[PDB]
């Protein structure tokens, strides 16, 4: 219903008319008002403007509002029920989507379940993306003087969650993405890396040394490469970091170049083999006219000589020559 | 008989008085010496004393002694029979030291034997270097009335003559030794090359060019080679004048060397090879420096660049490597 512009206003808890008018008032009687409001403890209400509206503030005992216009009698009041009474205690099935919880009496959650995914403000509570989620909540209450405590009402989830809205679902543990097994934002618990489904890419991590074109590498992406909108990396493929004897490593034991990056490198073998960088620095000294660089045991960078035609190879120097 | 003062003399082969004369007068009518001598082709005869000697020198033709006095009638000689006219034959077997042959009654000898081997002097002849001879000479002898013809002899060799102290058994083609399978001096019908069997060689020659020492060969001596009291080649060995690959020949296409001898040779093949000789003239061309030569496709002199430890070869010619 709503409420009348000419009528008194109360609340009972029931409806026992005695013999003076209502006998069950929880409240003094209230003259309309455009937007009057009434008030106890088991409930607030509301009129708006022009409409009765309610919000039952715990729900063990049952309550009607009393009306009585203003001239009339007092034993002539009528009740409509506004909220049924009864305990004690409860379940609460959470939908799919369930977010915002709200306690009843004043009352504090309790938290069981899987792992962390709350937001207690006093006996409101909130459910942060618990996708993947089980638990019981039970929003109890302590007697200090008996040490017994109790609960009203609990909300139950037996099934886990799916996904949801601005649920993020993929955290950084120090350099690598790493997905969200199981809950969002904040609640995520981590699992495996992020694998390169594709995707417009800024920068590809081998070896720890970190690379920005496809010029030198056995193919472009590899390693470990994150995306331009992205902190950080997702896998692509672990390639060993070893290019036929010859590694790729941080420590020694002398440097060529890939792409444009520096690279350091030592050599696993001695036998022929090619190095997979091109080189550092090229040091030259018409006659015959020679330029040469540094190398390994056996290895060769391209060019060949064409002179030769053949990679020209001193044991630790690799020599390029023109004759006039 | 004898032979008186107041006579002539002279010879007859028929005891003939025709009408102006004897008719078989094989001379000219001799007045009386005391020395007196009558000679033809069957006998020869002396006055010693005045009684008459003489000596037959052939038997087949009978003959008198004619007898005319000084003054008397041509129609009036006489005749003493010297000697009588039997025609018989022999045959003689030749001494391996046989040498000069000499035929009778001014017969021309025809000769059957193994190879030419006779000088022939009218009815008298001789067998130069008849090394190995078999045959027979005999005496023929014609007559152009009867044209019958008739030997007075046969001299037979059926055994071949062994070789004699006094006949040189080796003839010089080219400059080449040559056994005589048969005769001596020019009458040497040659042979096979001689085989060297040892001593002292003043040259060799191997593949159309003459070496005199060891150095550079499979072994020596080889190919064919030419001792110190002689005047041409005695074969030894006949090495294959092509080696691993390439060859070496008279005219094209690049000279190398072995002892201190110039070598023309030419490329049998392509794929990798090893020369044999080392090369003719190392032209040189401070930072590095080069010295190098011109060679045969992929074939490679010796030694190796040091510095490269490795044969170095642009593709007409092998180079060597100086940095200092
Ligand atoms: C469960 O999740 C939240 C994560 O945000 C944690 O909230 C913090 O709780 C500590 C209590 O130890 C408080 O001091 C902070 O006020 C909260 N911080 C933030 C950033 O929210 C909560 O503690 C987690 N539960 C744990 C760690 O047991
Ligand atoms: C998880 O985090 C994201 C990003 O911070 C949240 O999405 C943003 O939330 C703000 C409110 O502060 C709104 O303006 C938008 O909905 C988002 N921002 C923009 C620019 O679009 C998301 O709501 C978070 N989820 C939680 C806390 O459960
Ligand atoms: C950065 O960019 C990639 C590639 O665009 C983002 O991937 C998008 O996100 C959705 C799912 O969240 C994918 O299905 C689509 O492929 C992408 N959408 C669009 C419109 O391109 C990725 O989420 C971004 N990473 C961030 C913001 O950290
Ligand atoms: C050695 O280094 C020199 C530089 O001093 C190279 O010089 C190049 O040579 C060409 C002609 O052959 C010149 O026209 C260019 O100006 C030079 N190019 C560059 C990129 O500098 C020489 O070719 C080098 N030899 C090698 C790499 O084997
Ligand atoms: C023996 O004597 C004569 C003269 O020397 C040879 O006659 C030769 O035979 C050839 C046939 O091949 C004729 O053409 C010539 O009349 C002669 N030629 C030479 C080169 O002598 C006879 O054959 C001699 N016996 C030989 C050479 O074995
Ligand atoms: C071949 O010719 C030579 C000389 O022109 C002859 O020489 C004689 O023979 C011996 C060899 O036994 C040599 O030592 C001497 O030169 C000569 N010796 C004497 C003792 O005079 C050789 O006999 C000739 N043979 C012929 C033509 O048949
Ligand atoms: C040059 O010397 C050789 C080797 O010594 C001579 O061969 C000799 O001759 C006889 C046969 O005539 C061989 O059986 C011997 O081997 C050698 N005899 C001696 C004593 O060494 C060859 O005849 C000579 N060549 C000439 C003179 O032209
Ligand atoms: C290139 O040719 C010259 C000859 O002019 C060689 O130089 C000689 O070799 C030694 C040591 O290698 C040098 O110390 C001398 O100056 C030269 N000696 C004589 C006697 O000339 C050089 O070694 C040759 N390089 C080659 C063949 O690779």
């Amino acid at each position: 219903l709503d409420c009348k512009p000419e009528f008194s206003y109360a609340i009972a808890k029931d409806e026992r008319i005695g013999q003076l008018g209502a006998e069950g008032l929880t409240t003094t009687w209230k003259e309309y008002s455009p937007g009057m409001k009434l008030e106890d403890t088991m409930v607030i209400a509301w009129c708006e403007d022009g409409k009765l509206m309610y919000l039952q503030r715990c729900t063990r005992e049952t309550r009607y509002l009393a009306i009585l216009h203003t001239r009339a009698l007092p034993t002539s009041v009528v009740f409509k029920k506004l909220f049924d009474g009864r305990k004690q205690e409860d379940v609460v099935e959470m939908d799919d989507n369930f977010e915002f919880g709200l306690c009843p009496c004043d009352a504090k959650p309790i938290v069981r379940g899987k792992f962390n995914t709350t937001l207690l403000n006093g006996p409101a509570f909130q459910m942060v993306c618990p996708i993947g989620w089980t638990g019981t909540v039970s929003c109890t209450s302590f007697n200090m003087d008996t040490l017994a405590t109790t609960v009203v009402r609990t909300y139950r989830r037996s099934k886990p969650f799916p996904h949801r809205q601005g649920c993020i679902t993929q955290k950084n543990l120090g350099e690598d993405l790493h997905n969200c097994i199981l809950g969002g934002n904040w609640t995520c618990v981590p699992g495996d890396q992020l694998l390169y489904k594709g995707g417009s890419i800024e920068s590809c991590k081998w070896c720890g040394y970190q690379f920005k074109e496809s010029e030198g590498l056995p193919h472009y992406p590899i390693g470990k490469c994150k995306l331009e909108n992205e902190t950080g990396y997702r896998l692509v493929d672990s390639t060993s970091c070893n290019r036929e004897g010859v590694a790729i490593v941080p420590q020694g034991t002398l440097k060529c170049k890939i792409g444009k990056t520096t690279v350091q490198v030592i050599a696993m073998d001695t036998k022929l083999g090619p190095m997979p960088c091109r080189p550092y620095e090229i040091i030259s000294s018409t006659a015959c006219t020679f330029n040469y660089t540094k190398t390994l045991k056996n290895k060769y960078f391209e060019p060949r000589d064409s002179y030769f035609q053949q990679y020209m190879l001193k044991g630790e120097y690799q020599y390029w020559f023109d004759l006039e």
